[PDB]
């Protein structure tokens, strides 16, 4: 199946998902040139004081954190959006050197990696419902550069060794997910799809402006996954990220000066 290499990576997607090639895909640049100020749009309402993650695990292309979206307890409303959406996980994409790894970008600009919190739209009762829907998902991107490290992912990182290769999980209780938030909730929005398959074109992208800062030792260890099972050739996950793709007939806005 699907994946980042060579003979299967995103230039191929199109011929198992013909909608790769479709009308509103992710990720995009964001020209900050062009973006549009729209005072209409209302500040972010991140809500995750009662988040309650379950586990860690390594799916063979990135590494993801569950939470229990049984409950409003962790929620994202307000910004562009209409409703409340339920956090349901989050995981990163990232590069083999420091100068790529993100999926967005921004004026052309690479950063180390990209954090995406995926969230869904409770009217739709449940996630699977909500992918068939053009506002079912919101995903909250975060881009990480290599500076000074940041004390909240830590004990992400940490536990890496014990979700090495693809299909590894562990418990992964109490993560409080404030610690991945830069100061400023600034952000820029657009419709967009999921980046990995099945691309489906049901996502709110909110891509915030300030970055957060890892160490250069926090990165390295996500570059010692494996795309690999257990008991295979070692494959190094690094470079699990999708080129940025037309922008087509879509504007990009902005909730700041
Ligand atoms: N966590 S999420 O981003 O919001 C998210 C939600 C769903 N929900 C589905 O109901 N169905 C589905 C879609 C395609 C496939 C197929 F065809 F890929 F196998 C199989 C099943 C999902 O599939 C994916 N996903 O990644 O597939 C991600
Ligand atoms: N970049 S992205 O478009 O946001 C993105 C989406 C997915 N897919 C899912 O999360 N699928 C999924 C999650 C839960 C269910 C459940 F539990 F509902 F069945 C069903 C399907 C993904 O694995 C990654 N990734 O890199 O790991 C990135
Ligand atoms: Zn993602």
């Amino acid at each position: 199946h699907w994946g980042y290499g060579k003979h299967n990576g995103p230039e191929h997607w199109h011929k198992d998902f013909p909608i790769a090639k479709g009308e509103r895909q992710s990720p995009v640049d964001i020209d900050t040139h062009t973006a549009k100020y729209d005072p209409s749009l209302k500040p972010l309402s991140v809500s995750y004081d009662q988040a309650t993650s379950l586990r860690i695990l390594n799916n063979g292309h990135s590494f993801q954190v569950t939470f229990d979206d049984s409950q409003d307890k962790a929620v994202l409303k307000g910004g562009p959006l209409d409703g409340t959406y339920r956090l349901l996980q989050f995981h990163f994409h990232w590069g083999s050197l420091d100068g790529q790894g993100s999926e967005h970008t921004v004026d052309k600009k690479k950063y180390a990696a990209e954090l995406h919190l995926v969230h869904w739209n409770t009217k739709y009762g449940d996630v699977g419902k909500a992918v068939q829907q053009p506002d079912g998902l919101a995903v909250l991107g975060i881009f990480l550069k290599v500076g000074s490290a940041k004390p909240g992912l830590q004990k992400v990182v940490d536990v890496l060794d014990s979700i090495k290769t693809e299909g590894k999980s562990a418990d992964f209780t109490n993560f409080d997910p404030r610690g991945l938030l830069p100061e400023s909730l600034d952000y820029w929005t657009y419709p967009g799809s999921l980046t990995t398959p099945p691309l489906a074109e049901c996502v709110t992208w909110i891509v915030l402006k300030e970055p957060i800062s890892v160490s250069s030792e926090q990165v390295l260890k996500f570059r010692k996954l494996n795309f690999n099972g257990e008991g295979e050739p070692e494959e190094l996950m690094v470079d699990n990220w999708r080129p940025a793709q037309p922008l087509k007939n879509r504007q990009i806005k902005a909730s700041f000066k």
